[PDB]
DNA sequence: CAAGGCACATGACAACGGTGTTCAGTGCCGCGTTGCCCGATACCCCCTACCCGTAGTTGACTGGCATCCGGGCGCCGGGTCGCC
């Protein structure tokens, strides 16, 4: 498991996130999901915060760090033809 | 009636008038040309806060995944095993 999961850290998103970043969204996401379960609604960017022990600011922070990027190489779904990298100035 | 004698003016004669130049000197009064003076600015130091990588964590826990069909259409081209 060690070794599983120091190589899925490491190398399974395109932007690479350090370790301790790497547990400190998975952490937030999964007690995050946690809260959805128990109070049945999206929880309030605060109370987060206070559960993960740590400020506002840095829930955002990872938040916005935890995303994966888009392909451009996807139909646009306008039309079958284009795609996104033909889109993007 | 002709010749000789005195008045006023006249051909030049310099020297003043008044004003315009001259090289000359020295400033007069504006730009500059430079010594300070500071003032700010780059650039060494020390401290600790936090990012990021490495290394453990012992009941047991021993093979996965969901595919894929209504193209359609034809040809190439090779493989592939029956055939006598």
């Amino acid at each position: 498991r060690q070794a599983i999961t120091r190589a899925m850290a490491d190398q399974a998103r395109t932007i690479r996130i350090p370790v301790h970043m790497v547990e400190v969204i998975n952490k937030l996401a999964r007690v995050q999901r946690q809260m959805l379960q128990d109070l049945g609604r999206e929880p309030t960017p605060e109370e987060l915060a206070k559960e993960l022990d740590m400020t506002p600011e840095k829930v955002i922070e990872v938040q916005k760090y935890g995303r994966e990027p888009i392909s451009l190489h996807t139909p646009l779904g306008e039309d079958g033809d284009s795609e996104f990298g033909d889109l993007i100035e």
